[PDB]
RNA sequence: UUUUUU
RNA sequence: UUUUUU
């Protein structure tokens, strides 16, 4: 299979509550995007310890990819690789 | 004063009960270009188990936030149940 | 025999179910140091999805309960609907 | 980040939540015990987290609407904690 | 169907159980009162189901695998049971 | 929209971990079949109070339709339209 | 003995965690008519979240049941972790 | 210190993921009646679902609780796995 | 089918 | 993301 895409941006919304929210990807295979792209964001997918979550604005780097959604995430940490901080 | 729109299911992905509604329809006025407007199951007026179905239409409530826009309440066309994808 | 108290929410978690009530009137009398009561969303006199906003005024009944008080029915002022912040 | 250590309070397993009683804060003995809220998210410890009256525990906290909420709860040393 | 009548002995919320204390089987009253299961699912009333130690219950019930077990458990009279 | 479809059977098999199950379909439309169809019927369709099962071979009758799964029941009951009596 | 197949997703309810496995060939022999072999999401291997997408490739052990014959542990082609359709 | 009994399994929901051990010896000696002792899956020593079958016999460490006695880890004989019936 | 997460 | 029901 091809190499899984890659991009970083910041979190759009989380709600803990529902488990989910969206990514505001504003950069994409490592250059700056004129326009972002939303990218669906799973609790399951973040990369961190104890209660995972994401807080409005926080910076990210993921993996993701196309699926009937638009774009998924499929692993999320914060800048550099660090786990996410959340709430 | 509430927000009005209208238009239909976008995608609704069914086992994590939300999805988006193309919006063509706000305040009275056709959009040119339609908009997003996330959608909860739980913001849904059905009985049973709710959802929606890709392209069916709706009208609804909503509101903005961070999502962008997102639903309060919506029905099918005059009030109708939505129909849904369970 | 119920007891009687109002104040304003002290926080509310809707993942949860639950928050707080900073109770600042207790059988009509003003107090000086907000007391704690708990309160699950399955107490909030409202429609649809329960919640308390963080500061929205309530009047409730309340019993003691082994590690403070603990509210039985909740209402915003006047027996009106609770606001909500979901 | 704020740290302090104490003893569970009580736990309410129903509602997975209680508090600990803070008799530490910042590395300095208390006078008189804090009261710390503590959700059941922040235990560490693996299967079914809880606490039991009195065991001995070490967190961070912060200041919040809940008062003083501690964010990640460990027994003495970081171990997980014991619970019921 | 059997049926029988009683209080709640106990009821653990965690895990969802307790026992009723039948002191009457089949209308008839009993010397001593017989251990009956009772899971939350079986318990008629709205919300949150659980028993309080001693409210008294109605109740239908069976010999199973777990001794003499709930089928429907309501207060006196049909109505429902009261709870925590 | 054509009037649901309708028929009887018995419960091939029900979980109540997994909340759902199938009926083998014995008659449709009020004739009986050569060959019995197995209908797909989750817990909450089916008509009793209290926590909702169904004991296998137990006699059932039930609205259903045509989906992806081959066959679901829309509401099922006991015969004679009876709440159905589970385990 | 633990009896053995293998074949192909025939379908899948992603929000249910179940579908059924169409076998097409048993205990090293093939299978004119296939046969259907229920498969539940716990007994997947594969990691994250468990599922089976449509028309996938899978081997596989089960066992007689109610069910008609229900799958104890399910692997794709060589043991490979199954794709799925989260 | 832990207490040590054997016996069978009286019963096992799987929904409820708990059930009863029957302890027919305790600390070596048999029991002419047994004894109620609760059993949680998560006590279970076995690999994948963990469950009991009615009637399989098993070995365990428990203690007393306020309400009788509750298992703290259980084994088949020899310290082998449970067989259990998911 | 003790998810205000059907 | 207190579902051995991810």
């Amino acid at each position: 299979d091809p190499q899984v895409l890659r991009g970083s941006g910041h979190c759009k919304w989380f709600n803990v509550r529902m488990g989910f929210g969206f990514i505001s990807m504003t950069s994409r295979e490592g250059s700056p995007l004129e326009n972002p792209v939303d990218v669906f964001v799973h609790q399951s997918k973040l990369y961190m310890e104890g209660f995972r979550s994401l807080k409005e604005g926080e910076p990210v780097e993921f993996t993701f990819k196309k699926s009937s959604k638009g774009f998924e995430s499929l692993r999320v940490t914060g800048p550099g690789g660090n786990p996410c901080l959340g709430n």
